[PDB]
């Protein structure tokens, strides 16, 4: 409560200045203590769903060997915009692994959709959120439907607390096994589309991995993440945007802000 209340008017204005709504949830694994703003409302999730999607292909792989090996072939009609590293591999195809590491690290949309099918659509990666315990998340749509950020529609969102807290139980809980959770952790640290956001906030010698979700209306658009600063416990975190406009543009440098924010009210210098 003490830690929530110190961030709330610089949250505030931060939200005023951008002309929306921002959500924020972190938690300071080492003592347990967190930051809330807005962390109960609902955002849409918009490419930060694809994260978790890798999660739960990595908890599949538990149960059948070789599942990440295996090798998806696809049509032209797969490649919907921003699927820069799958739209490469077209005549070729990919495994389910280099599917995943796109969806990650570039946000692949084709490669989302293609390991969404994997899983039964959105309604097995939900099934999948429900068994780590997260009664919050909802996916609904399929890439670029779901990027429709409508106010008041709860597809496709979750709230800034359960996006931590499930992040936490994959990275650092024991929802995934060692080898996979290590490579859930490897995947989001190799994440190339999100320098804007929290990891502008993240001093150079902390490790972090992040996923970044973009709807690009309602000034909808986010980021969460694990950081790890050196010499004291990592700390997760989940940054979300939205605004009344489908004009109003999002903004990284409000995402990065808030996230630095979030940070110093947990105490963690840097
Ligand atoms: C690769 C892929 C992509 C999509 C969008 C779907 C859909 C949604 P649609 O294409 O019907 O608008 C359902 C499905 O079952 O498989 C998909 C596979
Ligand atoms: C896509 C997906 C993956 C998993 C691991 C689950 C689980 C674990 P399961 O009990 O099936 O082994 C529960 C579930 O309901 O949905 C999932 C969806
Ligand atoms: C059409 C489109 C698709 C994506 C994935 C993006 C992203 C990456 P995301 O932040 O969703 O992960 C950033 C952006 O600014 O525009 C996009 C436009």
């Amino acid at each position: 409560h003490m830690l929530t209340n110190l961030v709330a008017e610089p949250f505030a204005k931060l939200e005023q200045d951008f002309g929306g709504s921002i959500g924020v949830y972190a938690m300071d694994t080492g003592s347990g203590a967190t930051v809330s703003y807005r962390a109960e409302e609902r955002f849409p999730l918009c490419s930060s769903f694809k994260g978790f999607l890798a999660a739960a292909v990595l908890a599949r792989s538990q149960q059948q060997a070789g599942l990440l090996d295996t090798p998806i072939r696809y049509g032209k009609n797969a490649l919907v915009p921003w699927s820069p590293i799958s739209e490469k591999y077209l005549t070729t195809g990919m495994t389910v692994a280099e599917l995943s590491a796109a969806a990650v690290q570039y946000s692949d949309n084709a490669a989302a959709n293609l390991l969404l099918k994997e899983l039964g659509g959105p309604a097995g990666l939900t099934a999948f959120m429900r068994s780590i315990g997260d009664t919050t998340f909802r996916l609904d749509r399929w890439e670029l439907e779901l990027n429709s950020a409508i106010p008041g529609d709860a597809r496709d969102t979750s709230s800034p607390r359960a996006v931590t807290e499930s992040l936490q139980k994959l990275t650092l809980g024991s929802a995934l096994a060692a080898p996979q959770r290590q490579q859930f952790v490897d995947w989001l640290k190799g994440n190339t589309t999100g320098n804007h956001r929290i990891r502008a906030a993240v001093p150079a010698d902390w490790a972090v991995g992040d996923k970044t979700g973009t709807c690009g209306v309602y000034g909808t658009a986010n980021d969460y993440a694990v950081v790890w600063p050196t010499g004291r416990a990592p700390i997760v975190l989940a940054v979300y945007t939205r605004a009344p406009n489908k004009d109003d543009k999002h903004s990284e440098a409000v995402i990065a802000a808030a996230a630095r924010l979030a940070l110093e009210g947990l105490g963690v210098n840097g």
